[PDB]
């Protein structure tokens, strides 16, 4: 690269965009705006000379009707007119048969990065390990990573004949395999892995920063990165500002001399790392996240920074899109020969069946073992017959993400003995699945799950939501245990995939039959 010259590179960043190619109904967001801010540093970088690079860290699937119901086509589109570069793997992209993401490579005019993703039965690489970009005469390139949970988190589906690598181990070969053959100015590499603070990952796969420490110094410019869906600003030294507040500084980490980044999720963010390049080496000059339309309530909504418009290119393009999802929010996905009871003043005061059902639903896509929800997430009823996304919608409105615990039989007994502690008549009484019990002097008698009395010495796993594995309605915290799992999936779009592959639904199997009572 030409000697003793420093160049200018500005890398922009997003992740866990999760089906958000349209504006929110406050106006946030959205790919359209997200196009003409990216094109106004475009425009701005170019006018100085230098160099734009524009990478998400995966997770582009799942989390909208609209996108899920088009396999996230706008999505992938809308990415072509905003023009990323390329973008990590990240494991919703197996939300979908293969044949659904390799149709989304195509979509896509970026490609779709991941070194450690590996085919079984021939030890290749299902996909590209890194892409080169000429940014003037700089040459850089850009590894992409997957975490290597992917396979292992809820009900599995989509694995036959692949396999996901430790990404640490991967990242450390690749690197090695790009200077001996490319010798690249700078390496970037686009993960999707998760930061945690000082590299505490607890229970869950080893991500960014253990990645960046195992590392030789410096060897990565940065890590763009994603899953753990964080605004990465750091609040102290490995700590993360817990409430990242839109339009505040934020100082990225840093980490055995490697940037890691992360933009939150849903396009609330595009990150903007604008660096320096002399000599084979990289400052970062500045760093911020820069909000996409954001609105704080305070009763109406209110912009944190300057409105961005919504680039009409964008608009044309992702309309037709947006429409053809709501029309088929209306048609019909299946129907029940019984009316599943979603009414308050049943669903607070005693178990329905539609309890039943959406627990069942949650169970089957977190392979769980039991479930509880509290009855004051379950908003409305469905009528005996036809059922409709948009029936989903109105039982399941809140967007609660299922989450999920192993626990041991022992903080099983614990954890139901409290909730069983919460009473009729409030929106914090208890919807369960596949758990028996006698409540008496706030004591479980012959608590059983699945029919089995429960053992202390064996592992169970619990789905419910994040609304209340965080204490919603008082419930005890879970999303601090070891072996607490938020998948993303959002609640009303696991009812409905549920209902979709069970219809006919014969309600008789969701009936409860006293299984829980208290006396
Ligand atoms: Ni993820």
């Amino acid at each position: 690269y030409e000697q003793d010259k420093t160049y200018k590179i500005t890398v922009l960043h997003t992740n866990d965009h999760h089906g958000h190619f349209w504006r929110n109904e406050y106006g946030e967001y959205g790919l359209a705006a997200q196009k003409t801010l990216v094109d106004g540093i475009r425009k701005e970088v170019a006018a100085e000379g230098g160099s734009v690079l524009l990478l998400s860290g995966g997770d582009i699937n799942t989390g909208v009707p609209e996108s899920d119901l088009q396999d996230a086509e706008p999505d992938f589109r809308g990415m072509n007119l905003v023009g990323y570069d390329a973008m990590a793997i990240g494991n919703h992209e197996f939300d979908n048969p293969l044949t659904v993401l390799r149709q989304q490579e195509k979509w896509a005019k970026f490609p779709l990065l991941s070194a450690n993703i590996y085919q079984k039965s021939t030890g290749e690489r299902l996909f590209k390990p890194w892409a080169l970009f000429k940014r003037q005469d700089l040459k850089i390139a850009v590894i992409g990573l997957t975490t290597d949970d992917t396979a292992k988190i809820g009900n599995p589906e989509y694995f036959t004949d692949i396999e996901f690598r430790k990404p640490a181990d991967e990242a450390k070969l690749v690197i090695q395999e790009l200077q001996q053959t490319e010798k690249p100015d700078i390496i970037i590499a686009a993960t999707h892995m998760g930061h945690y603070d000082n590299g505490e990952h607890g229970c869950n796969a080893p991500g960014d920063v253990e990645m960046a420490r195992a590392l030789p110094a410096g060897s990565l410019a940065m890590i763009v990165g994603g899953h753990s869906q964080d605004p990465v600003c750091m609040a102290a030294e490995n700590k993360k500002q817990v409430d990242y507040v839109p339009g505040t500084p934020c100082k990225p980490d840093q980490q055995n001399g490697i940037w890691i980044v992360q933009a939150h999720e849903w396009g609330k963010y595009v990150g903007r790392a604008d660096f320096e390049f002399r000599n084979g080496e990289m400052k970062m000059v500045n760093y911020q996240l820069i909000p996409v339309n954001l609105k704080k309530k305070v009763s109406e909504r209110v912009l944190y920074t300057p409105e961005i418009a919504e680039n009409q290119q964008m608009i044309s393009l992702l309309s037709p899109f947006q429409n053809k999802g709501k029309a088929q929010l209306e048609v019909k996905i299946g129907e029940t020969n019984g009316r599943l009871e979603g009414d308050r003043d049943k669903v607070r005061f005693v178990q329905t069946n539609m309890g039943r059902l959406i627990l069942a639903a949650q169970m089957d896509r977190t392979g769980a073992d039991f479930a509880v929800m509290s009855g004051g997430g379950i908003r409305d009823s469905i009528e005996a017959g036809d059922i409709s996304y948009k029936n989903v919608l109105k039982v399941q409105p809140f967007g609660n993400v299922v989450v999920y615990a192993d626990m041991t039989g022992k903080e099983v007994i614990d954890y139901l003995t409290a909730v069983a502690q919460m009473k009729p008549d409030s929106g914090a009484y208890p919807q369960f699945a596949n758990v028996s019990f006698v409540a008496k002097d706030g004591k479980l008698n012959d608590l059983k799950i699945k029919g089995e009395p429960v053992d202390p010495a064996k592992t169970y796993r619990m789905a419910t939501l994040n609304f209340n594995a965080t204490g919603g309605d008082g419930y005890p915290r879970l999303d601090n245990k070891c072996g607490y799992v938020n998948t993303g999936f959002i609640d009303a779009e696991v009812l409905k995939a549920y209902i979709q592959k069970s219809s006919p639904l014969d309600v008789s199997v969701y009936e409860p039959k006293g299984e829980v009572s208290w006396q």
